[PDB]
């Protein structure tokens, strides 16, 4: 079986990610819906690695937040978990905007996000 | 000044070319370490002169994926892209997921 | 409640034992994945009931070093250590430094 | 030649790190001096890996900031650089204190620090 990025995904926080069809070049776009009732959507786009047509490919995407000057990038692998469900194991970097090059040092946060099909 | 469009290099001599950034902030380019495509977006919320951006390099010579995020600055008057990245390796079993992600920095200057 | 002292485990079944935390916030312990020592400190500035802490595991079966940092929380009423870590591998040449560091998370619960 | 952690080190920002003697078990303590004129010192302690008595060992330490509720951990390798100087290539995680487990996700920052002998 293969894990496929296309579809709707959710995480522990109830965020909602929708990824479109992956084209011939491994490119895809989608939307990332998060709460802050108050919910907001931001576009995302990235690629799935296609090198040896693995059934569990690595991928990455950038979320261009519409409600902040920040940017978050996610990278991970689309796995068929031991329990048979597809799962996206990802890690992310959240970059904040700073005005002075001197404050660059503390502008990057890191964390994880695990998604399963909605 | 500090436009992503153009050619960039780093201490290792890699070559990153970024094309025009469209009205939505989207851009594509290539990364030569031998050449792989990259796609990303620059944030445009407050039309900043030094916005944050992120991109994904879809390596064509391995099953891995690397993502970069950072901001452009003017140090002299020299432009610099200060970025941090996550390199995701492909593992065969989900049990090895925990050691599949490397992290680091990459500072680019105009070639 | 939420004292670091005690025995902790995780989803992988590792076993982390932490001893008493001294007046300066210092502590030692062991990490069984097979047993390696760890040393760290918990911040005590505002005598928080859920202070931040960090520690270093000095692996005895490899040339690597892993550092952890996080905070204890009460989810039910169950205590949990939410930590993030950096695993540093030993490389022979400084040229390979850029790919020597892995990053991840580890959530611990009382054993 | 061997790279040795003991001594005084500085980075690009002029921060100042002093590391004491490394004992038989690879343990060491020291102080980390940073600016915010206005300078402050915080204690640090960690270990150097001794497994195959490498000339360029890995190590890690925790800085217990005295002026914040935060904690930073550093890990890296003590190298003899190509130019012959000893250099500490490190990466760090800076953990901020949050009150709600719900805000744990954005409490960790990541970055690098390169030190050379003062």
């Amino acid at each position: 079986r293969k894990c496929s990025l296309t579809g709707k995904w959710t995480n522990d926080l109830g965020s909602n990610m929708t990824i479109g069809a992956v084209n011939s070049r491994g490119e895809f776009t989608g939307t990332y819906t998060t709460a802050v009732n108050e919910i907001k959507e931001s576009p995302l786009h990235g690629t799935e690695n296609t090198i040896n047509k693995r059934t569990q490919p690595t991928f990455g995407f950038t979320v261009n937040w519409k409600f902040s000057e920040s940017t978050t990038v996610f990278t991970g692998q689309c796995f068929i978990d031991r329990n048979g469900k597809e799962v996206l194991k990802t890690m992310w970097l959240l970059r904040s905007s700073v005005n002075d090059i001197g404050d660059d040092k503390k502008a990057t946060r890191v964390g994880i996000n695990i998604f399963t099909r909605l």
